[PDB]
């Protein structure tokens, strides 16, 4: 098995360190390893080093990928990265486009893309400000429903790679990321259990009667027993969820609705008018 693992600190830094000594620990179970610092690449903000990046995953068994912590969550980079799966690694439109292509002669896209796949994170921040990292990394696996293994926060870190200790859990997750790519089918989750039993996320959006997972977005509602919280929803609920095959072909849906929707609307007198009073009010600031 082959276990890829990316950095998007600075290079030789921590982050560096960490995902090599996961990447010598999947060595340990005997995975061959392959590791791409990610400041040497060249990628562009969602409106080009990318599609390269992306066949290199496309190619891994499982990943694992270090991110340093920006105001607590991870870098503009990693939500880019985020940004720019959607157009190719949601597993729900590329099952949708991988039919059409069979039943109407067309070509069939990439196999790799839908390849069952693991992977694994590690935040590494500079203080406690990490509240939202976790989250963010996991993002990254809900589009293309890879099978996340650990999910690790290492805070106060800037000095960590002289702390055995948690560079050991680094080593353990390489272990881990590496084991589970040996059977993807059976390789199960490894990483803290968190508030949602679902997601495993430890973060909820809360408004009145509702409580909603911010990564796997089931609405339910948050029990506070003495200083414990715990996340309960309706079982109907699971057919929604983000990260399940249902729920996307439900978002997906809705979404081809709406911008059908949108594309009627754009021919009206209402939507050209008030566009056109737009143009006139006011012209962009440029740079010259
Ligand atoms: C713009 C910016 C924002 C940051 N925000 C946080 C933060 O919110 N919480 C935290 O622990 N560390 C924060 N840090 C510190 C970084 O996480 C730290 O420099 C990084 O882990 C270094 O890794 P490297 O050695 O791989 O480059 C921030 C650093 C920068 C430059
Ligand atoms: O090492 C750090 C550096 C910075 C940083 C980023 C930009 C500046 O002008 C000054 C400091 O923020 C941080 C915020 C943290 O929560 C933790 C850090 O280690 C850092």
């Amino acid at each position: 098995m082959k276990i890829l693992g990316i950095s998007g600190g600075m290079r030789n830094g921590s982050n560096d360190g960490m995902c090599i000594e996961a990447l010598m620990g999947a060595k340990e179970m005997g995975a061959e390893v392959e590791f791409i610092q990610l400041q040497n690449l060249h990628i562009e903000h969602c409106t080009d080093d990318f599609d390269w990046l992306l066949d290199k995953m496309l190619d891994a068994d499982g990943i694992v990928f270090s991110t340093p912590i920006f105001e607590k969550g991870a870098t503009g980079l990693f939500h880019t990265i985020t940004d720019r799966f959607g157009p190719r690694m949601d597993r729900g439109n590329n099952i949708i486009g991988t039919k059409i292509a069979e039943e109407t002669g067309g070509t069939a896209p990439d196999p790799r893309i839908l390849k069952d796949k693991v992977i694994s994170f590690m935040s590494v921040g500079g203080s406690d400000w990490v509240t939202r990292t976790q989250c963010d990394a996991g993002m990254l696996a809900l589009t293309p429903m890879w099978k996340v293994i650990d999910n690790e926060v290492f805070p106060w870190a800037l000095s960590i790679l002289v702390e055995d200790e948690r560079v050991a859990r680094a080593h353990q997750i390489g272990r881990n990321i590496a084991e589970a790519a040996k059977d993807i089918e059976h390789a199960q989750y490894q990483g803290d259990a968190g508030v949602c039993p679902h997601c495993h996320s430890r973060n909820f959006h809360l408004q009145d009667g509702k409580a909603i997972c911010c990564l796997c977005g089931l609405e339910g509602e948050i029990h506070n027993e003495g200083g414990k919280y715990s996340f309960t929803f309706p079982a109907e609920q699971l057919e929604h969820a983000h990260d399940t095959l249902s729920g996307k072909f439900i978002h997906g849906n809705d979404i081809k609705e709406n911008t059908g929707k949108k594309i009627a609307n754009m021919q009206t007198e209402k939507y050209k008018a008030r566009q056109a009073a737009y143009r006139a009010f006011i012209t962009a600031t440029v740079p010259e």
